[PDB]
């Protein structure tokens, strides 16, 4: 960011600031379970308001609505309520992000107005592909032109979304496009932590986003010495390598095609892969599912999903943590939100905290994965908790993030 415009250098007095933030907070029963991401944007929002901004217009995605409006399930209205108490100022929530009324509402606001727009991904044009459909070029441009109308200057503080070349992150057309203080803070910490990692350097890759994150491993394999592939990531690997019965467990069809290549590469680079060997199983995807056990040998019965690892998996995971002097962890190794399926991420968290206390550099990142830290009160018991998960895995790969690359130059 050493040659991008940042917010400390952007005169905002009398200007309308349009700001990309990652307010993609975890939700349950329609309430926010962790305001980490909203809090982390506050310093940039306060700075703008403290420095004479006419308005701050805030925009984000929440979830993966895939280009269909879904106020029911993926509305940002709750974030607007939480943002009020953290700023101690009112937030005008708007029920759309583009179009004549959003434009009217943001055209010339009272001085100091903060406005939050609705979920960008209710419009196919943010990503723009969705549902199955490709966005139309003319309409992407139109959607991008609408968003650009809402401020005089642009700030991108959406670190957690920086890996995404979506319309709101890279397509806003204003003379001045500044990185915010959170983007700044996360990029510096990682440029430090990734410069000369302590070794063995372990990556711990779990979660639910298999299609996307399975595609990151190839470049990661050039950087790390060990890799835990757990959570929802494990089942593509285990079907291919062990012909394991997997049931309704998460599976990536594309990912499975390259699994043999990534294992060949892991070997060629001396990167030790630790995959799970037992499981807690579910009869459906529900907190109060009937539950069971399987090993890789037994397989998982048709009709059932693996939603946590078992105790023998926890033991292997612990051994990898014990050998590490640096850890980057994105993705829980089970569905930690539900207690029937939380023991394995809780045990792995326990290892990671014990590892930190004897000098291991521990870095946990992501919306859901940082919520592990909140839930077990380990936020100050590891080295760094980042608002980015995927964004951080893409910095580990050695990429310039598209949301950083689209910023103005000095
Ligand atoms: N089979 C499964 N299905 C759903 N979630 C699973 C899972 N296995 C583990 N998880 C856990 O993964 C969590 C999603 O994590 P992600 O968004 O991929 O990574 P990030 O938020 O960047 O750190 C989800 O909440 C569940 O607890
Ligand atoms: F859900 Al992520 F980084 F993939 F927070
Ligand atoms: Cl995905
Ligand atoms: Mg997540």
């Amino acid at each position: 960011l050493s040659n991008k415009l940042t917010l400390d250098k952007l005169d905002v007095k009398g200007k309308r600031v349009v700001m990309r933030v990652d307010f993609n907070v975890p939700m349950k029963n329609n309430q926010i379970t962790n305001n980490q991401r909203i809090k982390a944007a506050v310093p940039s929002i306060k700075f703008c308001l403290d420095n004479g901004a006419k308005s701050v217009v805030l925009m984000s995605h929440l979830g993966r609505p895939d280009g269909v409006p879904m106020p029911d399930k993926y509305s940002l209205e709750p974030v607007a309520v939480e943002l009020k108490s953290l700023l101690g100022k009112d937030v005008l929530f708007l029920k759309d992000c583009v179009g004549p009324e959003v434009e009217k509402a943001c055209a010339n606001p009272a001085a100091g107005s903060v406005i939050l727009l609705e979920n960008l991904r209710f419009h196919v044009e943010e990503e723009g592909k969705g549902k199955k459909v490709k966005a139309e070029p003319a309409k992407i441009e139109a959607f991008r032109a609408s968003l650009s109308k809402l401020g005089d200057v642009y700030v991108n503080d959406a670190f957690g979304t920086a890996h995404r070349a979506h319309s709101s992150m890279v397509g806003v057309n204003l003379p001045q496009k500044a990185g915010g203080f959170l983007m700044k803070k996360e990029l510096n910490y990682f440029a430090k932590a990734l410069e000369s990692p302590e070794r063995p350097f372990l990556a711990i890759l779990g979660g639910a986003k298999v299609a996307d994150k399975i595609q990151l491993i190839n470049n990661m394999l050039d950087k790390v010495n060990e890799m835990i592939i757990g959570g929802g990531m494990a089942f593509t690997f285990l079907k291919v390598l062990n012909n394991m019965e997997i049931g309704t467990s998460l599976f990536d069809e594309e990912g499975a095609k390259i699994v043999k290549d990534l294992m060949s590469k892991a070997e060629k680079n001396g990167v030790k892969i630790t995959l799970p060997v037992d499981f807690v199983t579910a009869d459906k995807f529900d907190e109060n599912a009937k539950t069971g056990q399987a090993t890789v040998a037994s397989g998982i019965p048709a009709g059932w999903m693996g939603l946590d690892c078992g105790p023998e998996s926890s033991k292997k995971y612990a051994e990898a943590v014990t050998r590490a002097k640096q850890i980057v962890w994105n993705g829980p190794v089970g569905v930690f939100e539900w207690e029937a399926f939380a023991r394995g991420t809780k045990a792995l968290m326990d290892e990671v905290v014990k590892a930190t206390s004897r000098g291991c550099i521990t870095i946990i990142g992501g919306g859901d994965t940082a919520t592990c830290c909140a839930k077990w009160n380990t936020e100050d018991k590891v080295s760094h908790v980042s608002t980015g998960g995927g964004a951080s895995l893409e910095l580990l790969e050695g990429k310039v993030l598209p949301g950083v690359d689209a910023l103005s130059n000095i």
